[PDB]
């Protein structure tokens, strides 16, 4: 039970619970409540003991744009700016980016176009990624914003491709772009379908998925990821107080906004 | 350059930046925004470089009484709605105040003092078991964590500090059984480096007093060695600090969702 | 569901999961099977819902002198003497300190009279420790039976009675006194009552929790746990293998068993 | 000095302690005591001053299949009972071997070599990714960790093992859909450090093969700095290993008793 | 404000702090003294407010040979074999490594031909590294010279090449060639210019990087960094101080004396 | 083998290597040379296979006061003030703490005084404590000095004295008395004897460790030591790299000096 959002859906197929961002027309950007929207989903999903696979697919050419700045802009009542930003920013965030972190049911990316942000730091916190075609790209444009890393980037992104292509896309404000991601086996499987039907791909993922979970004792599906996701669990957690601490300054320095603001 | 609040008060002596708890009729209970001012607080402190030392006193017969109940009630009467969810309320209100301010006394630089004039409570207690050094004003003074009994969780960075400085066997008895840490237990662990034994009527004179000790010690010593000591210190458990505020925080969630802690902190 | 053991009951009344060693004759000395069945007690209040507290007691003067030296002669079928103390030491070890290391109720030992050994080691790893009377003592006697660590003492013992203590201690085969534990506030309450009756020392320590856990919420109890015992959890875990495998070469040398039989 | 096994033999040549699993008609196939076996052996070169390389070879068509299911089914039929419970059972054949030869593999102090001569599986499949180095007999070698399919968890490191040389993303594709890593992944990783494209039909050949270059690439080398280096490397990882190697033998054990392995691994 | 050193010079432009190794003669192979000069440098550059890089080039068709063996023979006045290499070996090591590894701004590396021991040991200190051409290579000959990982390799080359990759190049004294580093994302661009023009590959680097610094908020870049550098640190000073320690034995031994002389 | 020191003698009696500061009318002061010494003759017990404890005992009124001015205003040749005070000041330290922090033996510390600054810290890596009598005291006067922690006391002295308390020692430049010592349980054994006879408590020390040792087998002294190492291992490496380049800003910008020259 969970409020409606217009701009997110989900259901539960079998051992499948899909999350759906259904918002093409703005490119599947968020506002702050939107993502505390899906981490709600993410905690509804593991709470539910028919689950066994959490499925985020999005719709039309990319998968989000990331935050959406109008939004932003609305945010700029409070004592400080300060306690504005701890509001609005902080709380976010740490609520989003351990909702991710902590989920227990194996969580795959459907990625049927571009992701950017904060948004693309989710991706990078799923376990499992397919990709719609090769014209997939994250981008994580901190550094032309004027922020830091967001929701676990500082660890996952050195993690799942290299410490030294981390620098050079963070520094410089690059893509890490479809080959970037094959050669660090970020996708698994590139279905190699057209930008103009997400809907297709989002339906063909979940058809070979029925098929590969046959067969398979899924309580073991679990008890593995419960093992793996203590490799790394402590750096994710003290690195999602850290991005959210140390991101204040810049809001409150106020960059961001005029930049956001291009 | 800051907002004035009427619950804090602070100024700067020297190397001493000196926050005072200035509201002794309420036993000096915070708000979720006068936590937020605290931690601003010492952001101020952290990034002036003639401050080596940040000192928290208070004032009356408690150092604090902890969150304000009051204010708690006040997030949960509308007051419009304001929010899509009870999640989102609980993330706006306690998740973020919660995490900002821990972190701003797990990263701060300068020495971090506590003038410990009577009992701590909760969130309040919490920062005091942060704090580096901690003076008492005499052998009535107790640390009390009563999360057991409101339907919470460690907050503040208790999940860490409580085992770090108390040991781990007392602080399992102390918090399951919403038991005070007492002053016999804080002088055993070393907690408390000096007990002034002044009556709990002067807190004042109990402040201007270990300020006063305190302009006396630092005569001679290099201070930019204090602070490279501190430096070097704080990474022994920073990093088991951050993982704790940020786990803290998002797993007390549940507990103010179901709705627990508002029944219970209403009597 | 469980078979039945002799020298080990259990029941539950109300939160508390009570587990009484019931053998005063021999002084609750328990062979590997025991060790055994005392971790599989464990597990099933860890999965009891209606669980919040898992209280173990003994019985006569000794809570207990430590495994069973006659069920140890027993073991001296097997293609070498490896593969031997796999089966008899290592397995028995890693699963009990295992079963009281992820325990995730609230642990409480009532100790009525000294603990030795692997007894002792289980003790060192409860949450909250109330003694008998000031005769109470641990013993670690790995150095005098040709042994090392046991049971997460590696970490527990530091940890709890500090490092220089801990060297003292079990350099030279010397005990833990009543002293040594007030004074670091292992024992949370000395119930001064008299050795000859244990019986009476137990159903007072559980009067004493009926009257505590009043009013308490219970669930914040297991919360509260379960952020607590993440900071020690991965260091018991690797102390737990590596004192298990470690011990082999001790075993298979021969030693402990020539001192085992004075 | 150690007892023979009809199942895998080892011998010494100058710096080489080589292990050979040579049951080749049953896919290599090994039973608890085997792999007991094998730590033992292990331990042996291990203590050998002489010895500053460790071999593991095999024969056939597969380096191994894995954990032999008519051992596991002979663990099920009695065979009188012998133990009090399902779980003591469990503990002493499954937990107890699997906890020895992880630990075996993990603080083995000399340089570790397999020698790939084609596919391997379940625990034997494990100990591969625990070696130091790897070579491939062909392009068709494939390791295979079917614990999803069998009602099981990660087994012998693997839990740290493959996410740190396949990477995560790869491992979760792989361990939660029973599919194998195959050449191709294994080369983009730079799990094999040499292909020699030889035929499957002569294992012998390619250890042969593998040996001679060894002997040639040693020639010059200060050995002693081959063992110094190992021993710093081998710090990264090894408290994690250790801490995954008890936690994955006592959580196998609900899968065991529960019984869907028992089910499974009959067909 | 520092001395003059021959064989290093430094400048700074804009926000660039560039370090220039200038003994293409001697294929800028470094003594004791230079590697400590080189920590001064980074040092300086870490404490300039306007400088956001470090950028590292050398100078003809070698990055750098390595320790000059010329000047190890020199130290070949102290009352023992150990506080001869103390001073001589573990102090300048300790110190530079360290300089390295807390560095806070961006540091990166123009490897114009290849690098050798610890000079190659600090090419994978670096954040990002660009290449003159396909004939790069990194050669850690410990395993020939009778010495053991310095620098930080012990650390740097598994994070960045991966571990089995690591043993085969290490255990057996062969280089990290080009293909082995494009594959691991190593190298972040190839110039693909010929070996004989380094200082029009220096050229090029720095103006490219002038353009992609253009719009960047600079300072997102440091704070980003300061989140990177947290996922190492630690390791990385911890195999610092054990790195130079142990390495003692192997020079006081006198085996990579013997074998520096051929 | 190794050659003699007039300062530091030993000698080996059954399991015990015994090591002996003999310059009492300067309080047992050290110059650089003398803890690189003290190095050596641990690292020479740790590879006799003979030896089981390591025990370092003092003469006079002081275990040691410390590192010798006279020698430190010897050191103010070298191109820096930074390549000066690495040779003198880093190598030694680093050197001197790695065999403390690695040594295998059982390492006790025979307090027959006072002990200040580096010597202090030494005596803070020791496994086992005694104490002449009640008026024994450590001093860590860094911040009198214009110094920051040396010896790994960044981690041994909270973790041995706890984080409040050593703050107020520290920060204050105040003692370690002998009532925080035996609180902590840092002292194992205070033998209440006069000061006026540092070789009578010396002796008594070793009569009663060889009434300790009988029966033990002395192995699994070793075995335990090894696995109680390890909890705090990697935290006093990175340490002792960290302490010894931070505390070069201090030396080079000269405030040190100043104060050691009164
Ligand atoms: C509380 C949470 C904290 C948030 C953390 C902040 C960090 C982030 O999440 S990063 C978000 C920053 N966003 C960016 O940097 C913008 C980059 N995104 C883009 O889409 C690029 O502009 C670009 C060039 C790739 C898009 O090209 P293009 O396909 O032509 O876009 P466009 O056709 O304008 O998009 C269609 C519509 O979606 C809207 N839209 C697209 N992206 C966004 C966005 N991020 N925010 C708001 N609206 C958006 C457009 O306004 C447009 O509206 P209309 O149809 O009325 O013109
Ligand atoms: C964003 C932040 C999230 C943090 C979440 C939770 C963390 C916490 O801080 S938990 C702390 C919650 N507080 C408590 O459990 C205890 C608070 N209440 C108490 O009064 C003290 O504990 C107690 C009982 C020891 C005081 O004893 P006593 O000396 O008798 O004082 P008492 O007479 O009760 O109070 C004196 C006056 O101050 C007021 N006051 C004291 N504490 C508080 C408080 N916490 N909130 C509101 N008012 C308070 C009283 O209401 C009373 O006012 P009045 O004169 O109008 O009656
Ligand atoms: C698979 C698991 C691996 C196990 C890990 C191994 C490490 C350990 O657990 S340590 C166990 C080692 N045990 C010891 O060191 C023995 C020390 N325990 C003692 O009780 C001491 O002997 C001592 C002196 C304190 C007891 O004094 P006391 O009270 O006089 O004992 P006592 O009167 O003999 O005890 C009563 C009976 O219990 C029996 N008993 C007591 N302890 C044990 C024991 N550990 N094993 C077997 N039987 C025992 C006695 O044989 C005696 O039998 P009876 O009544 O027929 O004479
Ligand atoms: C204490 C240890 C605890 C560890 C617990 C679990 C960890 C594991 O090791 S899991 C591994 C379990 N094994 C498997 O899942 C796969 C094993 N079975 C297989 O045959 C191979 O995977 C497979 C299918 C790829 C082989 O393909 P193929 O080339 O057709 O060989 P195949 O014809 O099946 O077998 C050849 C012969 O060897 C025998 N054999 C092969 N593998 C095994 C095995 N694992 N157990 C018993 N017999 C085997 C076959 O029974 C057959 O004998 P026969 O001539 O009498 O029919
Ligand atoms: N270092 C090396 O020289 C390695 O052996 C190697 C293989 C990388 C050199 O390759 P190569 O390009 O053949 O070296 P080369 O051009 O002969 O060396 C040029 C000069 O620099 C000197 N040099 C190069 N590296 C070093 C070093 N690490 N230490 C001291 N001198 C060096 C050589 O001794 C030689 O001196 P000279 O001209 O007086 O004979
Ligand atoms: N060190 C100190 O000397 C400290 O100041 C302190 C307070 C511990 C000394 O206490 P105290 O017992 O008064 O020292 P004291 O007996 O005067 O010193 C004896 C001699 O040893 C010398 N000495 C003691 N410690 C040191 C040291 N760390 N470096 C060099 N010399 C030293 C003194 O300079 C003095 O020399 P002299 O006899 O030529 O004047």
């Amino acid at each position: 039970e969970i409020r409606q959002n217009e701009k997110i859906s989900y259901r539960i197929e079998g051992p499948f619970f899909i999350i759906h961002l259904i918002n093409p027309d703005n490119l599947n950007a968020l506002e702050g409540e939107d993502y505390i929207y899906l981490g709600e989903l993410l905690e509804l999903a593991d709470r539910n003991r028919d689950v066994y696979f959490t499925i985020i697919q999005s719709s039309g050419r990319f998968f989000s744009s990331g935050a959406d700045f109008k939004g932003i802009a609305k945010a700029q009542k409070y004592p400080s700016e300060t306690s504005k930003w701890v509001s609005n920013f902080v709380a976010r965030n740490v609520y989003v980016t351990d909702a991710f972190i902590k989920h227990s049911k194996v969580l795959i990316c459907c990625l049927n176009g571009p992701a950017i942000g904060l948004s693309a730091a989710l991706v990078a916190l799923c376990d499992i990624v397919y990709s719609i075609n090769d014209k997939v790209y994250l981008l994580y444009p901190f550094a032309n914003l004027g922020l830091i890393t967001e929701g676990g980037t500082t660890v996952s992104l050195p993690l799942k491709f290299g410490t030294n292509t981390t620098y050079e896309c963070l520094m410089f404000n690059k893509p890490f772009k479809y080959d970037i991601m094959c050669e660090n086996g970020f996708i698994s499987k590139n279905f190699n379908m057209p930008s103009s039907n997400a809907e297709a791909f989002n339906a063909k993922v979940l058809e070979e998925l029925r098929e590969k979970v046959k067969g398979l004792y899924l309580p073991s599906c679990l008890g593995m990821k419960k093992l793996l996701k203590s490799n790394h669990i402590d750096a994710f957690n003290k690195a999602n107080s850290v991005e959210v601490n140390e991101s204040l300054k810049y809001w409150v320095d106020g960059e961001p906004l005029k930049r956001f603001r291009q």
